[PDB]
């Protein structure tokens, strides 16, 4: 409105502790709703049972394959477990073409199967039939540890014939059509789950997995008596919260800003994954772009004139946000970004662009922290210890590559979780290694 000022505009992103506690308590309410049989179907946070349990008592050595499929690339990993346990891995990255991102799920899996076939050829692992763990970074309703149907794509990925289908069967069918090799798919897990398992290997206190990358989600070990969707009260079972859909029932309405509505309105999945849209690297850069456009329309930035690039959706990558915030103080990192976008920025413009990035990324960290606090505080209600010692495994480009996200996030989480001694583990290739590690236990369990 009238009298607009840079600080006043960027201040809209602030979230006071009372705001974070309110977000946190609402997340806990939605988590309870997704866990109970009565409200599950209408719950925004699905709390999907993963069928990964705490009870198996043994594992085994051997060679295990891992497939890790996200929204743009995928990697194959060969994990060798030997002997105390010794774990050695090899891997290869692949990128899904175009006659895929728009094509059928069958086309997608055929390409993935061709890639796995080539990987095994190159490592002379064709003769031996290997077990494969599958990390699939999308919402899946599991029927067992190796059976789940895709509920819906997220993060703007698409491929017809996938939603409503058993993802494992899709991979199995494709491996079949290739017919030049055998492979047993022994488990399919979400990337949050694989990440928690890869960290659990190194630290058994790890019972929470989290991802802050293209998307944002979390899994944690819940008491079986609380998982109403699976008969039994013995032990714990990992639950994939799919908390990115938090707010999809209106729970965040009072916090949403115009920039958030615009990002949602123009996204590939309007009205869905609203919490994730406040945090995820898929949306962070676009949020900063809308904020910068607002500043120029108010004649507070670039003397009111934006460039063609700046005015096209997706032009401000989250990678750019991270680079802006890494600036040493001389504006070179910032200038390198703006100049490449067709802008002739002043030193002041650069400083304004940095404060805008900080406003958006700080809000992401704070929103994300209320979610994690909600998970950790809930868990603490099932332990008799005064101080709960818990380890959170985390993966994701925002958490790992953004200059100061990690620290803001950690600090905010800690302020909201008294009586909890939290250790954060930044996972290295966990999404992929966790799938292989769970396969060894699943293979041993199946004798
Ligand atoms: C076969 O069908 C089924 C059914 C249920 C099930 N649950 C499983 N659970 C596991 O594999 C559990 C899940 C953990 C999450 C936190 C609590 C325990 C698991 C336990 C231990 C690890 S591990 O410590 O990473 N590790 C893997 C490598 N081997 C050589 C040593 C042990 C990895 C996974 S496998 C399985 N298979
Ligand atoms: O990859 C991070 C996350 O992205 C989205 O939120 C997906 O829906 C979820 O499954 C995943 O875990
Ligand atoms: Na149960």
């Amino acid at each position: 409105g009238p009298g607009s000022m840079v600080e006043q505009i960027l201040a809209e992103f602030q979230l006071q502790e009372e705001d974070l506690k309110k977000v946190m308590r609402r997340m806990q309410k939605e988590m309870d709703r997704g866990l109970r049989l009565e409200t599950h179907e209408e719950a925004s946070v699905k709390m999907l049972p993963t069928y990964v349990r705490s009870t198996p008592e043994g594992s085994e050595v051997g060679d295990f394959l891992s497939l890790d499929l996200g929204g743009t690339n995928f990697r194959v990993m060969l994990v060798k477990v030997g002997e105390q346990w010794s774990v050695k891995t090899k891997h290869q990255m692949y990128s899904i073409p175009e006659d895929a991102m728009t094509g059928t799920a069958e086309m997608l899996f055929d390409y993935i199967s061709e890639c796995i076939s080539d990987f095994l050829d190159k490592h002379q692992m064709k003769h031996k039939k290997l077990p494969l763990g599958f990390t699939f970074s999308f919402p899946v309703r599991h029927e067992d540890i190796d059976k789940g149907i895709l509920l819906n794509w997220t993060k703007g990925f698409k491929a017809s014939g996938a939603e409503g289908n058993n993802v494992v069967g899709l991979l199995r069918d494709a491996i079949k059509r290739r017919g030049d090799f055998e492979m047993d798919v022994v488990a399919m897990v979400n990337d949050t789950v694989a990440t928690m398992i890869s960290c659990y290997y190194e630290d058994h206190q790890c019972e929470v997995g989290m991802i802050v990358g293209t998307g944002c989600n979390a899994c944690y070990m819940e008491e079986m008596q609380n998982v109403e969707l699976v008969e039994g009260d013995e032990g714990r079972m990992c639950v994939n919260t799919e908390w990115g859909a938090f707010g999809d029932s209106g729970e965040l309405d009072e916090f949403l800003l115009e920039y958030d509505r615009l990002v949602d309105e123009s996204s590939a999945n309007p009205g869905q994954q609203l919490y994730e849209k406040l945090i995820g690297g898929k949306y962070m850069g676009e949020l900063v772009r809308l904020v910068l456009l607002r500043l120029v329309d108010e004649n507070l930035l670039f003397h009111g004139e934006a460039s063609e690039q700046l005015r096209t959706r997706g032009a401000f990558e989250t990678r750019f946000v991270s680079q802006v915030e890494s600036d040493t103080g001389d504006r070179k990192q910032i200038y390198n970004i703006l100049s490449t976008l067709g802008l002739r920025p002043s030193t002041t413009d650069c400083d304004i662009v940095r404060r805008a990035c900080e406003s958006v990324s700080t809000r992401a960290a704070h929103m994300c922290s209320a979610g994690l606090a909600g998970v950790i505080n809930r868990m603490r209600e099932s332990r008799s210890e005064d101080v709960m010692r818990i380890t959170v495994g985390v993966d994701g480009s925002v958490y790992k590559l953004h200059p100061s996200f990690k620290e803001r996030f950690h600090a905010s989480v800690r302020r909201l979780t008294p009586s909890c001694e939290i250790t954060f583990i930044e996972s290295e290739e966990g999404s992929g290694r966790g799938a292989a590690l769970v396969s060894a236990v699943a293979c041993k369990k199946a004798c």
